[PDB]
């Protein structure tokens, strides 16, 4: 749902 980064949502992250 994202990429390797923190909000799995991709909230702008």
């Amino acid at each position: 749902t994202c990429e390797i980064c923190a909000y799995a949502a991709c909230t702008g992250c």
